[PDB]
């Protein structure tokens, strides 16, 4: 028992981190097989910041201008190409530490672990959610670009995020591993609107189930609700509308605890309307939405 | 910017995890050089649970009864000994993945990362604090015993915790790597009092500094206090009394932000006396005490 915001073990990803330098800019790259992936903005200088012409900037670069160092050994770059907002540097040596991996585009509301890196060296790991507005609230400083987000399914690493930007609001934006941004963001030093965000309802309900499993039950009540009634409350409080697909994904937690999904919705409705009353749930004084129903099941069953 | 409850990258520790089976019990062991460390209760059966005579239970075991498997390869056990509450199994092969390491006994209030494991396989990593009462609030299920806590200083892993028990209250207890319990706990299936816990004041202040650095400043006020006045409030609210050693450790954060430690104490005093008023600090609706001043500095500067 106990419930923590747990990240996946980062070892398989640590073995893929490299440093990429082009000109005076250094950031992180991900070395998988004989390719190093990194944000294309490694080719920018301070004057280019506002609206870089990446095609023209890249034309001024040759393979030998991309300095790739895997810890302390230098990689030989034999090709370079830009795919969306990422650069792919072909190297002459396959990473001996390449895990089984996939590139996936995650959905908003899904969670993943980030391995924060600086100069190709891992500094820490944390779990987070891709917000409904496609931003992430991470911990990134200058030099962290190229750090990646991922999930692990036993031996397979599914890479889902590569860090590119900090918006002027202090929230973060990045791409899938094909270089496509999540959200409306562009890799330019320009103020950019992140959409209206919402709280991930299905994750809050999953976390209320994790709370009941771990002994925090004070929020359970004598009520029930309907999806329609619950969605009026979700609307008022800027929560994602709950659908039958969400109720279906909560099936295992409802089956394990014996608390019907709509009865848990009535507990969530009461907490939204009345607050916590100075109490806590799993050590939090707010409704947590960074655990998916899969995360709760994995953590509550001991999956490795 | 942004501030997260970040764990150390777990790779160096993942390479040390093994499974240890003795009889019908399986738990995790830590393989460093040619020694595997694990909780001694791996030698218990269900009847022994209440008050095991570990010396007698261990006398019934030979080297060949300890089955140690490093992922999928079997280790040959050539010696066994009990040191306090840990067993040390000498193996004929040094772990090729042994990082530079130290065994340290952490102080209450210090933080560390836990790599939760089941059957010698890592399942997740999270950061936590050793409570002032020597318990930890982790996420551990049956089979997680032998999972370890650690800190990393560039290339050196300082192992500080090995998991042994879940108290009937759902909080966790364990030992240093010499097998000495943190706190008054014994490895028996008996209800055991954890002392009165307190909130780690110096960590809350460190986290208020991390909040100001990251833009959350609404809690700053026009007041100041003294250590004496602050400690009367700390007393009322079950916070650790603040000392000059704590003020000294907060020096770097005070210097960086320009907010004198006693002025931050006056913000903390007001938050204790008035609550958050439905507001948040770094995404939390409570005062967080699981970041030390060193953690804040490391995270806010980008240390790898
Ligand atoms: C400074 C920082 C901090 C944290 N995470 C990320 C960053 N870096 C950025 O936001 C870089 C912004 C940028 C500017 C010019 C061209 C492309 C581009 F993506
Ligand atoms: C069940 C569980 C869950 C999480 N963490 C740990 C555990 N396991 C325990 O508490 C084992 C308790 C014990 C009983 C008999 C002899 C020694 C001993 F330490």
């Amino acid at each position: 028992s106990g419930f923590r915001k747990m990240a996946f073990p980062s070892g398989k990803v640590e073995g893929c981190m490299v440093q990429v330098t082009c000109g005076t800019t250094t950031l992180n790259g991900l070395w998988l097989d004989d390719v190093v992936y990194c944000p294309r903005h490694v080719i920018c200088t301070s004057e280019d910041m506002l609206n870089p012409n990446y095609e023209d900037l890249l034309i001024r670069k040759s393979n030998h201008n991309f300095l790739v160092q895997a810890g302390n050994v230098q990689l030989r770059v034999i090709g370079h190409s830009m795919q969306n907002c990422v650069l792919k540097l072909k190297v002459d040596t396959a990473n001996p530490k390449t895990p089984k991996y996939k590139f996936v585009r995650i959905q908003p509301g899904q969670t993943f672990s980030v391995l924060a890196c600086y100069n190709g060296s891992p500094s820490g790991v944390y779990q987070c959610a891709m917000r409904p507005n496609f931003t992430i609230k991470g911990s990134f400083l200058n030099g962290s670009c190229g750090s990646v987000g991922f999930n692990i399914d036993y031996d397979c690493v599914s890479f889902c995020y590569m860090h590119h930007m900090e918006l002027p609001t202090g929230v973060h934006a990045g791409t899938d591993l094909e270089g496509n941004f999540y959200g409306p963001f562009v890799d330019r030093q320009t103020a950019q609107a992140a959409g209206t965000d919402t709280t991930i309802t299905v994750n809050v309900l999953a976390w209320l189930y994790a709370a009941v499993i771990n002994g925090d039950r004070w929020f359970l009540n004598r009520f029930t609700t309907t999806l329609n009634d619950f969605n009026l409350v979700a609307m008022k409080y800027n929560y994602e509308p709950l659908t039958q697909d969400h109720v279906d994904i909560l099936g295992p937690l409802s089956a394990q605890t014996g608390i019907a999904v709509l009865d848990m919705c009535a507990s969530l409705k009461e907490l939204l309307q009345n607050g916590m009353n100075g109490r806590t749930i799993l050590g939090s004084a707010l409704l947590e939405d960074e655990f998916t129903p899969f995360d709760v099941v994995r953590q509550c069953s001991g999956v490795t």
